[PDB]
């Protein structure tokens, strides 16, 4: 009795993108809809240092940033990890394929995959002229050979003019047929066709997509001008600071002309809607290599996007867009005997190496995320009631604390506090920092803030106390 | 220490077409508006004499209209010319290199550029069957010889019928990857790929368009054509006369139906939005060669379009829509210590030879425009106070001084003169010559425009005074 | 001195489809425009039987209905002419070229044409399985061989279902670049490029455009279907019969709905935007081989679209959507010294004929057609103050005598009459036969009518008076 | 003003006798290249001094003696730090300098005088590893690799076929013939002519990979060869050569071929030759399109010659005639040159190239070890080299030789031996004549002239005046 484990993974892909966590509902995700009511979806999923690198650090070993070290980004920092999410699968039996984006350094350090066809998007440090041939360009990427492959020697990532980090977005200037996201699942399916049949499979299909370049396929981008409403919130409350610049085409922070605010979420809402048909695509080749009911489904995003809100772009902030991540597992052969219902408990990326290991294969794994097995069950023994994470940003590093109340955020650069009350102001516009009604709860928040950081090479903490620290003390790996 | 350079030249882009410079923000050109805000942008930068020929000369060799004798347009004329901008580089041990439009004659002559791939876009006089092969049509344009190689030898400039002196504007026809805009920047990569990496390069990226014909990629187009503004204001005042008649397809003046007027537009700036997303592409790829920090980047027009503007069309004419154009340095590298702000003072395309040449080498250049470095330090020091610019063209042909209060218009075939405050009547709408109140102004800028054309050899000034001269007095080079 | 023809005909174009004679001036004509308020208009243009086979016979011959005798429409009628247009021009010494629509039979009988590439549209006496296979189908047809050519063996005129009889309408359903408009201009430049350069030419250019079926490339459908007005008139006046019926995809009569009237309008009027477009890329490229100032333009249609006006589809109507067609002179080089101006009087297409062997060649011909050199001279000497008209068309075969004032309609078989002032009713609404106050206008009309058919042989007339008869007398051949 | 154009043709490792004019049996056809070296000015003593490469190619571009340089054997990567090269004096006076083919310079796109190339060097190791820099590797070092990648899909690579840049192995390209390097070196020469600047001269150099390895000309030409090669394919093995009996290397120095194998190198090379041959007549003739057949002169050489099994002897880098040996002719049919046309017998070396176009067309000197040809095509020797001094750094088979107009001496400093050949009566050096006491003269002559070359050399040939063994790690192939 092994199941086959698909671990669907989307890149910057914010939790209210899901629709089915959306308020508004107007975002067009229907296959995903369905996935995830129909299994367990997590309301309250969270990636705890909100960027690639550490993210995915923390999805394929389960450990926490203090264990890893990874407390923000840094590309080019060696991996050394021995007990991770794939490994473990092969250990017990199964074929292991990773399709798509792993980030990993070297980059084709397979970290326990059999086999790995890689396309981790457009990254900076394999696209550089004067470094190693043979891990750059399209020698680092199997999916920019291919577009050499099929539109000419000429073709690249880069041919639309659109920046990776960039809120500028237009339709994919292609056809349709050679987009990233067609091709991960049509290498998904090369891989259902030509695996070995003699053993269970464990496969990573692992989209590039949402993150920027924002270039659907015109369909979706057209989809999206045309529906989208007329005023788009920003969710702009009592803190938010605007530098009234005209903003860099790779903004951290500012806003936009309105018809820019428009293109953004049409690039962005686009690539979801068409990640959404692609994966429908691969369930249905499921279904044709009669895999439908013997295979488990996780879909998770490493991180989210803060999409302007509260004058905010990309990632590597406390708020809830960047920290707070759609997940869910679709079981759709009931292997797992739990009634299906969402889960409101907080989760971490951390959680996934360790749940899949024990609901799939029955084992104990030893690492700092936990199984969310009882959760499924309704049984929240043990469980967490907070989560702690950070990022590296500069002026803007952080450090927050979360529970299912409140959150409590330092930016300890700056020496300055937020705190929000999670229930009634979800979308955190309303600092209550200055508000003497919550003394007790600051202090005490504080007070958690010197417990996880006491000790701490950055030097948070002096004598017990928070201090404000210089920004060369701030770093990316511990 | 020796920084590279990239002059960035687009044909016939207003000023307020770039968005920063714009009043009502509506155009799109997020990444140029970026570079212009964080460097130096010339707020108040002119052609003199403003179309493609003379504005070019002046551009390569600093020289005024009288120095050069390039007083309006005239093609295949000789540039006898040593002392020019790519050649002092090239005396200080630069590669040079021109990708585009040169529009010199004969079309290949090098002037200081090490290598010239040339695309001058539509040229009658390179594109007539009588005329030496080897100097004609795709013999006469590396892009041309492109799109035969990419298209089929059937393939030419003006398959879908728009002329390049017409406002009729339609989208490009064929797949937009085989755009002349993005055929610049792929042939700019080109040449960073293939440099000499011993020596820094001066490189001249040229684009023939926003120039008619007006044919953007489709997905431009229809972006303007779904969201211009309902009524199109073409700043009528009380002097502009309407002659009543059907427009010739490539009118100098006129009016046109107002979906004439749209798709106008939306065709211009449509290419426009193009070039700044192609923009972006090159400064992606100036990144993956490591020289986004040691490269000065110097963006300009060579002459405005009136656009419709006073019932107005094409160029040539003494309005801010034909002389003014957008300008402006941009330092990533911070290379140029000077505080980054915008610039007020009246520059001259005249001015970007010496400024270069001042602020890259170290150097004095002998030539009539001048250094704009002390303007970057705050220091208008020497600083002209007026412009003189003119053009020939027959009727029209007009003499002015433009100065921070005033222009001074003369049309010396007609001799009908005309007063403009810059101050309060930006886009010249109140003709104030035939105002009492301004009798001593006007008299003082007839006196000096006496001083400007006194020895002329048109006879624009006889005995001390000026006076209407016959048509056929009128040339385009002294 | 022998100055250059072109003879452009398009074929099924609306005299008000020329924006320049339009009213409300909707369709966009740009070149037309301007070709024909530069030149000489005629304002008062006819084709008298206003269907392809008798119209073009009539241009090429100069012949009224009854010496030709093609009172109607029937293919495959032996052309019997030796003194046609393209012969007298070859006889003074011109190379004679067509490109396009013929419509003659013999289909590639030349009637004085050196050399012709033939394109007449669809036609079902030429795409017939059991006729013979030369003149069958791509071997019938020049530009679908070229179909083949460009798209493959399997291309054929008929792939996107629209039917070359029907207001069905739906956009080009292939790349752009190889409409068969496109491919009349394209074949023109070859003709230039390959021409003897030792003689001066007459070349027809002869689209099947804007005659169904509807498929303009997408951008000129789009174009109107998002601008055209809400409401769109059918000039429904006081005698139009309804007959309450799903409309026939081929109808000669009824009405559509609302949706189908739209299409069908963005159909036809796109074809003519295209061509309109084209034929601005043929006056280009005259102007590449020198021609653009010793070559005469004149264009033409062969006939009207009834277009649903008056309930009424497809063309063979006595009214004003068949009939009267656009017809100008461009006269860029001013060969032609008359003062150029719109010409009121009344104009037959067999008219061309005759006025271009005068003005060209300085030459009478002995034909039926008359010059109208002096009508460009302002001088109605000898001109003709009526034209008689007519059509076979089963019960609605009609016979007509338009005036500068007024139109006189009968139906021999319905034996029913129709009276219109042109002047206070040019669209034709209010029938005033019935009216006693016209009964003189109508006894003249009835016996100018006598005159013009005593002694025909369908027995319209019988002892001096005019009398119903039976469908089987009315022929399309005398 | 009124300055001839240049064009500078190189080949890559083709043999002074693979020209058919120059060979004793006319078996090779080489029509274009015969007519244009009888009808002009024929080298027939000309040398390549250090006979490989590069060595060979900094001598061309600088006219620099192995010892002022220090390339005495092949190296790649070593700096050039020249700034008096060929193009940059003719782009100091006034001309337009292109480079389309093979420079093999460090760094591969440093441009030493040219206004633009556009390059292809062949098959070089040094270009083509995985972890060395992407800019600089595989199709964006080779721009002819590039236009192959664009002309067959990113698919196609320059070793497709299996045949190795160093080897003797031999079979017919295997793409469509008109995506050959050689046909691409015309064609974008073609291309040059039609975009250059018309205000100036134009000095072009056409750089040829060919007839250098891998050995795979279109088949038309493979075959030709194929079917009429000889029976018997001469070696001409004389009284000293050793061989060595073991199963040849792919990339072998030295040794014996199967005849068929024999048989196949000379087909490829020879093809390799004749296509040449062609496709330079393809230029001629686009030279006339441009109405520049009589308004410039053309120079046609070779870098160095190749063993081709002689002697039982592969490749190049050796003192023997089929590597030093080069064709190398002036073709001049606009009779820009005053001097009577006919062939040139006096020692001339591929340092001499650089300071003769120089003299003839710019009217300038150059401060350079080679010397100006012009005397020489005016029938004047006063003064002009009777001896050349070469080397090669080659392992155990180093060696030092002194060529004169009657003689060759050879040392091999780390074997200590010697050879002597009659250069006129042996000109295929098949009979040594060192051990013969009747020569004891010349013998005496020959080693003074090579102590006084190699006095105070690095590598410590001589010690206290004579010539004495050395060590094999003394050998350098780069001077300090
Ligand atoms: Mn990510
Ligand atoms: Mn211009
Ligand atoms: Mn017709
Ligand atoms: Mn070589």
């Amino acid at each position: 009795n092994q199941p086959n484990v698909v671990l669907i993974v989307v890149d910057q892909m914010r939790a209210d993108a899901l629709s089915l966590n959306s308020q508004d509902k107007i975002i067009s995700t229907p296959t995903l809809d369905m996935m995830a009511s129909q299994g367990y979806n997590f309301e309250n999923c969270y990636s705890p240092v909100p960027s690639c690198v550490p993210a995915r650090a923390a999805l394929l070993t389960g450990l926490d940033q203090e264990t890893s070290g990874r407390v923000g980004y840094e590309d080019e920092v060696p991996w050394n990890f021995k007990n991770t999410l794939p490994e473990v699968f092969k250990e017990q039996g199964y074929q292991t394929e990773c399709i798509g984006k792993m980030h990993v350094y070297p980059s084709r350090k397979r970290l326990g995959f059999d086999h790995v066809l890689l396309h981790d998007g457009y990254l900076h440090v394999d696209r550089k002229y004067d470094k190693s041939y043979g891990e750059q360009f399209e020698y680092s990427s199997d999916y920019l050979m291919f577009l050499k492959e099929s539109l000419g020697s000429d073709a690249d990532l880069i041919d639309d003019g659109l920046n990776c980090n960039s809120w500028e977005a237009r339709p994919w200037m292609y056809p349709e047929k050679f987009h990233p996201t067609n091709w991960v699942v049509s290498e998904g399916i090369n891989f259902l066709r030509r695996k070995d049949p003699t053993v269970p499979f464990f496969l990573k299909l692992s989209f590039e997509k949402p993150h920027a370049p924002l270039n659907p396929p015109k369909y979706y981008f057209d989809m999206y001008m045309d529906r989208l409403p007329d005023t788009l919130d920003l969710h702009i409350g009592n803190w938010e600071k605007l530098e009234h610049v005209v903003p860099d085409v790779c903004a951290l922070r500012g806003r936009l002309k309105e018809d820019d605010q428009r293109r953004m979420l049409a690039g962005y809402y686009g690539l979801i809607s068409h990640i959404d048909h692609q994966i429908n695509r691969f369930l249905m080749a499921l279904k044709e290599f009669r895999h439908d009911k013997d295979t488990i489904i996780w879909f998770i995003s490493d991180h989210g996007d803060q999409l302007g809100e509260h004058y905010l772009f990309r990632k590597g902030y406390p708020y809830q867009g960047s920290i707070r991540i759609p997940s869910f597992i679709y079981d759709p052969g009931d292997l797992i005997s739990a009634k299906k219902h969402g889960i409101k408990e907080l989760v971490k990326i951390q959680d996934i190496f360790p749940s899949l290991v024990d609901l799939v294969l029955g084992q104990y794994v030893n690492t700092d995320g936990k199984s969310v097995k009882q959760l499924l069950f309704g049984n929240c023994e043990g469980w967490r009631r907070e989560i702690h994470g950070e990022h590296s940003l500069g002026l803007d590093s952080s450090q927050y604390i979360l529970t299912e109340k409140w959150k409590f955020i330092w930016f300890p650069v700056k020496n300055t506090y937020q705190l929000f009350d999670m229930i009634n102001d979800p979308n955190e516009m309303k600092n209550l920092y200055y508000d003497k009604k919550y003394e007790s709860i600051i202090y005490e928040m504080k007070h958690k803030l010197v417990g996880y950081l006491k000790g701490r090479e950055e030097g948070f903490v002096k004598n017990g106390q928070l201090i404000q620290i210089g920004i060369s003390n701030i770093v990316s790996t511990l």
